[PDB]
């Protein structure tokens, strides 16, 4: 799967900075 968490993490982290 490739750690789906990475897909969501980069989705929020971006707008988090």
């Amino acid at each position: 799967m490739g750690s789906l968490f990475r897909s969501e993490s980069m989705c929020l982290a971006q707008l988090f900075l």
